[PDB]
């Protein structure tokens, strides 16, 4: 195609909201802020400490909480994907 395969790095700013709805319950009370924010993929998938500091998210338990989470998206990319 034209590289190969992607799409959390495509994720809409909107979509990221979809996956926090998902994870942990501490990670809930951040989602408003990423609305707000408009959290995109391309940000997520290189989301740091400094960045989930922004939003709010001071702890510390909490922002590998998330990240523990990307790591899953980045590596399902990577392996097969379609049929």
């Amino acid at each position: 195609g034209s590289s190969g395969s992607s799409g959390v790095s495509k994720w809409s700013p909107s979509q990221v909201v979809d996956w926090m709805k998902g994870l942990d319950d501490c990670l809930q009370q951040y989602i408003k802020n990423f609305e707000r924010e408009k959290i995109s993929g391309d940000q997520l998938l290189r989301i740091t400490h400094q960045e989930l500091e922004d939003l709010g998210v001071s702890r510390i338990g909490h922002q590998e909480l998330i990240l523990e989470a990307v790591d899953l998206l980045c590596a399902l990319n990577s392996g097969p994907s379609s049929g």
